[PDB]
This record gives structure tokens, sequence and C-alpha cells, in this order.
């Protein structure tokens, strides 16, 4: 049944200033070994004060906390043979 099997995808996405925004994927781990990845441009992220990463069965979510001006950008992921990328703006 392959490597990953993909449910629901992350899409682009609006926030009010101060606001946090929530990227949200469901996708099925087939095998054990492979895990899922997540990045701002080109850099890998981890749970910080900024980002909130976590996993509930198959569904794997980026939150971005408090999001100001300079945390506009494009948000990526990596799990096995998928990837994505979506863009976080920022208005008010």
């Amino acid at each position: 049944m392959g490597p990953v099997t993909l449910i629901k995808d992350i899409e682009n996405q609006t926030v009010l200033k101060d606001n946090d925004a929530v990227f949200e994927i469901d996708i099925k781990i087939n095998y054990p070994e492979i895990k899922l990845s997540w990045y701002k441009g080109t850099e890998k992220l981890e749970p910080s004060d900024k980002f909130e990463i976590s996993i509930d069965g198959d569904r794997h979510t980026l939150r971005v906390k408090n999001c100001q001006l300079k945390d506009q950008g494009n948000y990526r992921l990596v799990c096995g043979p998928h990837i994505a990328s979506a863009k976080l703006t920022v208005i008010e």
C-alpha cells in the first residue's frame, strides 16, 4: 500500500496579527522508520516559544504562536515520498 497514505494536505493560511495559526496534515505512515519533519524556508523547525509541533494519530500539527509580520513565509513538510508547502499571510 506504499510507504505513506495522504488523507488531507496542508493549505495556505491567513492569520490576524497576534493570533495563533495552524497547519494541519492527515497522513498515514505505513513504515515505522519514516518520520515527518517541518520547515520554514529551508530551516528545520523544533518545538519552541514560537512553534508547537505535535502528533495525534495520523494528524500532524504545526502551530505558529502569536503571529507577527516577520512570521510570514513558506512553511513546508517532508514525509517519505510526500512533500508540501504552504504560505502564511499576516494581516491587520
